């Protein structure tokens, strides 16, 4: 049983999300009183989301049991292990930033009352936290109760455009098939992700 | 001027992207994102897109005949065919930069446990094909990966949308007992830059020692 709350200034972006799990999307601007962003102290390009609005939003939504998830390019890596870890949480709150990010004090303040996880979903830059939220939600929820690269998969027909399914997969020999698949996995891993087997990246 | 075609059995999942595009860029002909329902190319009354894996095992595999027809209609010789997969080459910022100058991206979104490998292998005999992973976690299908790829690429296309960056701060100068680091208000911009650099080094050591 999991509750997921997503906070964003673009709630519409989260529509792709659609009894053992409930997911709610909140418009951050609901906690304003008049602008959610301003220029950075110390200078630099772009804008930073003000801590004040976030503090009030999170005050209302989070408890001490909450795991606060903050997507950011500068985060710890979100991996499959992370997904397994979070899959048994009662309450995830995902704080989606925009512009150049969120004032650091939001996470620091929250960390005094709850567990906080700043995470990156990969080494590329998004325009905001929303797409990362969608990725995180999908990877976690598919694990809720209720390494190596996988090799190629095939289905019917056995011959297509003059391209044959590898004959071993048609042979019915479970041992020879398990062996071939293991080999295909290790070969693909060497080629595409040598780091997974402890080798230098290309 | 970039065309993006996305093929998926869940076209509604890609709704955020098309909304995410400002009208100015579309009307300037800078970008056009089209989403296609894969079932348009099914052959049977049951609109079947999947079938059991050869060699056995769990899950299902998407049919090559359906995908073949779809890509035949949508792709040209100039297409960069992007196929999200947990087993793909890593999609990185360098990739996003490379793809940002492409004329035509076609993103083939799998579901179930993936697409019959002959689809990509056949396509690769007449166009450039890139099987890519967006991170070391498993999704339910290619659609979320397509969203990420589209967003990361398009924000690098003019006017369409190393160490870790350190913390950012804005008003107010004091909030819930926490002060903005005084150096940032010092007006010593050489010192500010060095402070930021050290924050960056520190954060990279703590969170991403792999980058060092
Ligand atoms: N794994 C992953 C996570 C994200 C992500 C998550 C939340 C937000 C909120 C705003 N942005 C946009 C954003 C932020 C910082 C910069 C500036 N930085 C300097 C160097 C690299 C970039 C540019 C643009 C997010 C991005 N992207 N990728
Ligand atoms: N970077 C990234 C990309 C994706 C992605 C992309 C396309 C599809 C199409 C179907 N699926 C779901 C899915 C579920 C289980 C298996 C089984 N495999 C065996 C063990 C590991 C997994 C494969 C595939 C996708 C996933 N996920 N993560």
């Amino acid at each position: 049983s999991m509750k997921i709350d997503v906070v964003t200034i673009f709630p519409e972006y989260l529509q792709p999300v659609r009894g053992l799990v409930d997911v709610a999307v909140h418009d951050l601007r609901r906690w304003t009183h008049d602008s959610v962003d301003d220029s950075p102290y110390g200078g630099g390009p772009g804008m930073v989301m003000k801590p004040t609005v976030w503090g009030d939003a999170l005050d209302e939504i989070c408890t001490s049991e909450t795991l606060l998830v903050v997507p950011t390019p500068a985060g710890y890596p979100f991996t499959q292990e992370t997904a397994w870890q979070w899959s048994t949480e009662d309450h995830l709150v995902i704080a989606c930033g925009r512009y150049e990010g969120i004032d650091q004090r939001v996470a620091d303040d929250a960390a005094t009352r709850m567990r906080v996880r700043e995470v990156s979903i990969g080494d590329y830059v998004l325009n905001g936290g929303e797409a990362a939220a969608l990725v995180i939600i999908e990877a976690v929820l598919r694990l809720v109760p209720g390494s190596l690269l996988e090799g190629p998969s095939y289905t019917r027909p056995p011959s297509w455009r003059g391209m044959d399914v590898p004959p071993v997969l048609l042979s019915g020999d479970h041992a020879k098939i398990a062996a071939w698949r293991a080999e295909q996995s290790r070969q693909r891993t060497i080629e595409r992700r040598p780091d997974l087997l402890g080798f230098d990246s290309p």
